[PDB]
């Protein structure tokens, strides 16, 4: 419970972040854990997948047509490249919607490439770039679908909230009164729940894959889950972009896992049934959530690559296209090499 | 101690960041603290008065005609705007040396909107751009001086780095084995000291200021604090830039003190004798020194504003300067506040 990564320069402490993390089966059971696994958590861009589900779920989103790319984006942190507002314009053509009726605001480009194109052509960024872009046209969609009228579609006593916050403790299985919400970023109502049903959500992504996959009889709900983690699988570069830690990982394991970033240094990982799952003691599913106490980001990716090695899951070749995550440069102005990171914590069964 | 500075969005717990803080007199003694005042802490560049006074005290530096702004410079992790790095090319001049012989390197501004600039420009930052450059100008000025030889001036086995690990540790009042040392980013060593020794080495600044003024006899050490001290509080622009923390801090103080940034979220400021110093228990000049364990900059500077007001230290007028730093905006993409800044922690006695 007392779980760090911790950075020095020429062996000598530099800075540490306090770590939690969750593992669960598909039933949501914790299997390991590191700091406080409940710890009431923001989820933020991890919470998509289940806003996605309620936008499918919603009557007659169907009749609009999107395709497995269209949810990678509804589930997606995007980076805002051109293919990105591309699909998002794509997808406001479908519901017959235009940029005005986004309700999301632009930001500065997650991906520093990106941000710095736009700096360099004064690029300012509008509602159509935000990285939540997908999953505004979704909630749009889902409101125009059921005749609610688009203005408000984000405001929490529109029909589309209501059927988000309903979505979203349906996944954790926790009562209503047991969820928080503030307010996004994207000024979409947002989540905190405690960190392992964070977890459970994703175990369930990954256990509907594999239900689908061994031709079960799902409930339409496990079919749309089993579709949420197919998309993001196959469309990885939608979910967030070229560098980003979630395509890569996603692309390293070629369909085995999903992996989502949420906001202040929080991540998800579905993972399917594999032997590394079996060797880890569950005989279906697995879920990883981790949140760095403080939000560093940098921090968050290297210890979620660490959790991975740690835990078997990939290969030793698989894993090592993360390297650069893992190990995160530590090299001076002039390239000397003057400082590392470390991982003193301990998984816990 | 569980002192903490925590952010928070819509009154939930966003992300959490540990405080460690010292505030001693003259001599060391610590009067007040947060977390672990004694944390074995890199100073980075809080360090660099205490290079600057190693620059000043070799002997034939003098010769070189250094006025309080180039001083100032030698004290800074400046933005990299066209007057510093002007500057330290005509400090170069002074001492007959180029850019060339300049051992740190080029680095992205710490500035926003300078970087912004240069990113329009496609400007490819040099070593006369570093933050530390006028320290280095400093340290070659003083190879030259003592015949040294310019050539490997940032080694540890340079007689240059032997005066600043001495000085650094007579400061410090602690042996060298005390004192640690790593490699910075502007590639020279780098101190780390306990925490408490860095507010000790700030409150011998201000004291030497309080002795110059008063017109005591000194010690040609004392003499040189006092000028360090008058550097940076006359030329606070140097020491930072427009818009940076510690310029803004001691312009609004106009001389009452004077504070220094380093790196992964550290903060030294050097209080001369006022009623607010006696007000706090000592007879004298006080030093603060601060360090937010997970290294979050923006946290560093509420966590200083908010001690500087625990401490009473300026009024409510002076520190209002720095209203945007006490309490950073959490607005939204859409101009919607979402959340705040906290401040649970607890001053020791
Ligand atoms: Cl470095
Ligand atoms: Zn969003
Ligand atoms: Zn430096």
């Amino acid at each position: 419970s007392e779980d760090f990564v911790v950075t020095d320069r020429g062996g000598i402490v530099e800075n540490s972040h306090r770590v939690h993390a969750a593992v669960v089966d598909a039933k949501g059971r914790l299997l390991y854990a590191l700091g406080n696994p409940t710890r009431m958590t923001l989820a933020a861009s991890a919470a998509k997948p289940a806003q996605a589900l309620a936008i499918l779920e919603t009557e007659g989103v169907a009749g609009y047509g999107f395709d497995d790319a269209d949810i990678a984006l509804m589930c997606a942190s995007h980076s805002s490249e051109d293919r990105h507002i591309a699909r998002t314009r794509a997808m406001l053509s479908k519901i017959k919607a235009e940029e005005a009726d986004l309700r999301c605001g632009g930001h500065p480009s997650l991906s520093e490439m990106v941000n710095r194109s736009w700096i360099k052509q004064d690029f300012i960024p509008t509602a159509v770039c935000s990285n939540c872009s997908g999953k505004h046209v979704g909630m749009l969609a889902g409101a125009r679908a059921i005749g609610a009228g688009t203005d408000g579609y984000h405001l929490p006593d529109h029909p589309m909230q209501g059927r988000v916050k309903r979505t979203v403790a349906e996944l954790c299985d926790l009562d209503a009164g047991d969820v928080e919400w503030g307010t996004d970023g994207c000024n979409l109502p947002t989540p905190a729940f405690p960190l392992d049903r964070l977890g459970r959500i994703y175990a369930k992504l990954a256990s509907a894959a594999d239900g689908s996959d061994a031709g079960e009889g799902q409930s339409t709900r496990c079919a749309a889950l089993a579709h949420i983690f197919r998309a993001m699988a196959r469309h990885p570069e939608m979910v967030a972009g070229e560098g980003r830690y979630c395509t890569m990982l996603m692309r390293a394991f070629d369909g085995a896992l999903v992996g989502k970033l949420g906001a202040d240094a929080s991540y998800a990982i579905g993972v399917r049934a594999s032997d590394a799952t079996r060797q880890l003691g569950t005989d279906g599913a697995l879920g990883i959530s981790v949140k760095i106490e403080d939000g560093n980001l940098e921090m968050l990716y290297a210890v979620v690559t660490e959790l991975l090695e740690r835990l078997g899951i990939g290969s030793p070749d698989v894993r090592s296209q993360l390297a650069s995550f893992h190990h995160p440069q530590r090299v001076n102005t002039m390239g000397v090499t003057t400082g590392g990171v470390s991982f003193p914590f301990k998984l816990r069964g």
